[PDB]
DNA sequence: CGTGATCGGAGACGATCACG
DNA sequence: CGTGATCGGAGACGATCACG
């Protein structure tokens, strides 16, 4: 279902403290630090068909356990599909049902992933096509030339966009 | 069932003219030239539990079609198991049932195969163990050193046995 | 010593829908 | 442009018996 951006912010603010995964029986929570609102929500659209968040896992081994054992404090939800990298929830928010998408990225790959998951799709098609015609492949995980990772001395998404050879835009003016 | 060597010779002499395979619907016969009596029959034992023959296929592509489409002129038989390299028959010979084993070898590999299929097993265990302790592997198909075929300028089984570093013995005095 | 034929069961693999 | 999750179906692969 669709929801306003204001409802979206309220929903996200609720979840920031109430997400967790169980690791061999014990329940570890995800810190707000490692939760990033993305998708149409970060683009600040008036209407949203889903709520997308991206969770930063600080260790590669934990990808096994985070999304497939995701838990939400006191909130009814069903699982649509779920793997190690993408998890789609149907959440119940005040007697209504909204689609909630979760995704995972490790620390090394955080800037590349934030750029991918905020979009929009048309914006990235044009960016990756431009880099495709210089023999580059760019994905959520990194930038590649000859099946090899290109080491960019970067940290933020903003430094990445400029290092790829385009001007940084606030997310809400990417089209 | 078991049969005398004299019955064995009579059985083999019958088959030499009456074996054939169908190749995409047409029935091609195997020439006596390319049929070699092996096993305990070649060792000339008094009693045999089977009749083993080895058929030389003059082209690698025909391995698909020879044994799996084997035909015997006017003789009742059932198939026990059958592949491209080994075929085991239950033949009916004068109101009795005898096991008939067929095997295939290409021209390149004829001497190595004749040495394998006449045996006996104890004789080859000792020969191949001796070559194993000089980093050689010998099989029905060739002699190998470092996963590579060893090119022996040989033709007959007798030249092979001497080139491997052992004296030739008539088949009936191999133990 | 070294390989073959057969059985049966798993795991990449293409097709499909989905994610930004 | 580039990848993910899921379904379902095939083909090497180990175990077993067999071949000299």
């Amino acid at each position: 279902g669709m929801l306003t951006l204001i409802q979206g912010k309220k929903i996200v603010n609720h979840l920031r403290s109430r997400l967790a995964f169980e690791y061999n029986g014990q329940l570890i929570k995800i810190l707000s630090k490692n939760i990033v609102a993305v998708g149409s929500l970060r683009r600040e659209e008036k209407m949203l068909n889903d709520v997308d968040l991206l969770i930063i896992v600080p260790e590669k081994k934990l990808l096994k356990h985070v999304l497939p054992n995701i838990r939400i404090k006191g909130l009814s939800f069903s699982v649509k599909v779920c793997g190690e990298r993408k998890c789609v929830l149907f959440i119940e928010w005040e007697k209504k049902t909204y689609q909630l998408d979760l995704f995972t990225a490790l620390a090394e790959e955080k800037p590349y992933a934030i750029f991918h998951f905020t979009g929009p799709v048309s914006y990235l098609i044009r960016i990756r096509a431009a880099l495709k015609k210089k023999n580059y492949k760019l994905n959520q995980y990194g930038l590649f030339k000859n099946q090899t990772l290109v080491p960019l001395k970067i940290t933020t998404e903003k430094e990445l966009i400029k290092e790829l050879g385009f001007t940084y835009r606030i997310p809400k003016k990417r089209l």
